[PDB]
C-alpha cells in the first residue's frame, strides 16, 4: 500500500518551438505519489533509433509490464529488472529512471540531486545553438544573448553544406565575438575522415574551441587519428550510445571531451557512470542534451550537479526552444546559467490543462 | 541545529585473533545522530603505506579540520571536499564516508545499500583463507567449514615459499576437495613475471580458479602478458589503489577480473565507481577486504548488495577472524553467505564496554 508501482502512462506530446515532439512518463505509486520524466528525441528517427512513437510502443508493451508491482523505491533493482530483459531502447530507459527518481524524491524530500549523492553546485552554465544558417543573423543573436546575459558560449551545427563555406561561417562568427564568447561546432557525423582531418586545422586554428563528433561513430580508427591532428580537442556525442562505449572510446583515445545525454545512456544514473569512467581516464565533460522539454532537462541537470567537474558546460536550452511547455512552472534561466532549486524530486509540476491541450491523444 | 557535523573522533582497537588492530570513526552530527565507520588494514606498513598510527594522525590533524561544521547529510560534497585538499589516504577517507553514510541511513532510516541505489541480494557468499601453511590442516580445516556450511570457496596464500612446493601444496588442497569447493590463491604480488608464466599455467591445469595478484603491479606490460599467456583468470588487488587505477588496468587489460575494497578506493562510493568501471570493461567482480571488523565488513557488503553480478564472490570473513569485537551485535554468517539487514545506516551498534576495554587509548 506504498511504494509499489501501480501504473505507468506514456503520453506523446507536440510542442510548437520559437514543432517539438516529447513522451512525457505518469509513474505512479500505491501510496499515492506520481513521478513523471521524459523521453525526447530529435526528428523522428533521423537522430536515434527510437522515434517518440516505437518509445511509447515499447514502454507500453514491455517496460510497464515488468515493472507495473514492483517497488518504485529500489530503483537500482527496477532498473537491472529492465536491463535484464530489454536490449538498448536508452531514451526509453531515460525516461523511466527519471519518472522513478523525482517519485523517489519527492517520497524521501529530497531534490534527484541528493538522492544521487549531492550536489556541489546549484547552478550550470548553458550554451546556445545559433541555427538561423545565416552569418549575419547569428551573429546578431549571439551579441543579443550576450547583451541579455542568458549566453556566452554558441554552438554552431555545420556539415551539410560545402566544407569551405561552413568553415567561413563558423569562423566570421567567431571573429565578431572575438573573446566575449567561446564558438564551438557540432558536425553531427557528417564529414568524412579526409575531410575533418584538414577542417579541425582550421576550425582550431581561428578559435574555435571544441569539435563535436567530427565523422562518423563507425570510423573508429579515424577518430582515434584526428585526436591527435587536431589543434582543438575533439567531443563524442553520437559515438556514446552506452556506458561500455564510454569505456570503449576511453581506452582507444577517440575523444578528449565527452558529451553526457540521459537519453543515450539510459538515465541520470546511467549517465554517471559514464562521467565516472571518463574522469577516470582524464576526459572532460560536457552536459548533453537531446532538446527535452522541462522534466528532461531537470533530469539531467540533478545528475550534472553532481559532477565535480564540467570543464565544457552544457547545453541546457531544450526549454528555451518551446513557445509552451507542458510544465506550470518552467526553469530559471538567468545570467548565462540554469539554476536548479532543492524542491523534492525533479522540483517540477504538470499543468494539465496544457498537457490535454497537446497530448497527441 | 541538525546534519552539521559536530566531532570526529579516530580510535585505534587492538583485538585479538583466532592481534588485529582497528581505526574505529566516530562521527556525530549537531543533530545528535552518530556514524560509526571502519579504517583497517593489515600487518603495519607491510600491505600499504596508511598504518593505523598514521590513519588517525591525518585523520586528527588533516581530514576533520575540513568537516567539522561542513552539512553530513550532503556526502558527495564532503568527500570531494576531502579530495580536493587531501591525496590518497583512501584507508582514511574510506573510514570517513562509511560514518558518513551509516549516519545518513539513520537520519533517513534506511540502509547504506539503499543509500547507494537499493539492493539486489540480502545475501553475499564469502570465500575463507586457509592460512595454517600445512596442507593436512588446511584440507581437514576447508572440510570442516564444508560440514558446517559455513564455506565452500578457499583461498589459500602463496609465494613466500619455494615456488613448486608452494603450488604442489595448493594443488594438494584442490585434488583433495574436488568439485566440492572453489580453489583459488593470492600470490601477493611474490613472483617475478619469470616465475609467474610458468606456475600460471600450471595452477590452471590443475583446477585453481583464480590467481590473485601473481606480480608487481609494477610489472604493468608484464600483468597484460600474463592474461594471455595464462589459462587461468588472473584478478587485480594491489594494481588498485585509486579508481583511477582501474581504468588503466582495464585499458591495459591488465586483470579480467577486479577485487573491490572499499579501503583502496576510498570508500564504498569510490568503490563503486571502480566497479562500474569494471563492469562497462566486460571485467569479473570480486567483494575484497583488508580483514575490517563487522563495521568496515558491512560498509563494503552494503556497497556489494547493490552490484548487478559478483562473479568471483567475496572474501568478507575479517569478522570471523576476531575472537571479539567491539560490536554489540556481529555480522550474520549462514549457509555459505553473510546475510545482510535492512536496518537504518549499516545497522549495527558499538558495546561501549568492550570499546573500552581494547581501545589502545
Ligand atoms: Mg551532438
Ligand atoms: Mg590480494
Amino acid at each position: 500500500h506504498a511504494s509499489a508501482i501501480e501504473s505507468i502512462e506514456t503520453i506523446i506530446v507536440d510542442l510548437p518551438t520559437i514543432n517539438q515532439t516529447l513522451v512525457l512518463i505518469r509513474l505512479r505509486c500505491a501510496d499515492g505519489i506520481e513521478g513523471l520524466g521524459e523521453s525526447t528525441t530529435i526528428g523522428g528517427l533521423a537522430y536515434g533509433n527510437e522515434s517518440p512513437d516505437s518509445i511509447k510502443t515499447n514502454i507500453d508493451r514491455f517496460v510497464a509490464p515488468l515493472l507495473i508491482g514492483q517497488d518504485a523505491s529500489n530503483i537500482n533493482a527496477a532498473m537491472l529488472r529492465l536491463e535484464q530483459s530489454i536490449r538498448g531502447n536508452t531514451f526509453a530507459k531515460s525516461g523511466i529512471e527519471s519518472a522513478l527518481l523525482d517519485a523517489q524524491g519527492k517520497r524521501l524530500g529530497l531534490p534527484v540531486s541528493e538522492l544521487l549523492g549531492g550536489r556541489v553546485r546549484d547552478a550550470l552554465p548553458v550554451a546556445w545553438t545559433l541555427a538561423s544558417g545565416d552569418t549575419a543573423k547569428d551573429i546578431a543573436e549571439a551579441q543579443k544573448m550576450l547583451d541579455l546575459r542568458r549566453h556566452r558560449i554558441f554552438k554552431l551545427k555545420i556539415g551539410a553544406g560545402e566544407v569551405d563555406r561552413d568553415l567561413a561561417h563558423v569562423i566570421a562568427i567567431k571573429k565578431a565575438l572575438g573573446d566575449s564568447a567561446s564558438v564551438r561546432v557540432d558536425v553531427n557525423q557528417a564529414w568524412d575522415e579526409a575531410v575533418a582531418l584538414r577542417a579541425c586545422r582550421i576550425l582550431g586554428g581561428n578559435g574555435i574551441d571544441l569539435i563535436e563528433q567530427p565523422i562518423s561513430r563507425n570510423n573508429r580508427a579515424g577518430m582515434v587519428r584526428l585526436n591527435a591532428s587536431s589543434p582543438a580537442p575533439i567531443m563524442a556525442d553520437e559515438s556514446i550510445e552506452c556506458v561500455e562505449d564510454a569505456f570503449n572510446l576511453a581506452r582507444e583515445g577517440a575523444a578528449s571531451v565527452f558529451a553526457l545525454k540521459i537519453a543515450k545512456n539510459g538515465g541520470p544514473r546511467a549517465t554517471l557512470r559514464t562521467a565516472a569512467i571518463a574522469e577516470a581516464a582524464g576526459i572532460g565533460l560536457y552536459g548533453g542534451t537531446m532538446l527535452e522539454g522541462g522534466i528532461g532537462t531537470l533530469a539531467s541537470a540533478h545528475a550534472f550537479l553532481t559532477l565535480n567537474k564540467l570543464s565544457w558546460d552544457t547545453e541546457l536550452f531544450g526549454p528555451l526552444l518551446l513557445t509552451e511547455d507542458i510544465l506550470a512552472e518552467p526553469p530559471v534561466y538567468r545570467d548565462f546559467h540554469l539554476h536548479v532549486s532543492k524542491a523534492p524530486g525533479l522540483g517540477l509540476s504538470l499543468d494539465e490543462e496544457r498537457l490535454a491541450f497537446f497530448r497527441r491523444e
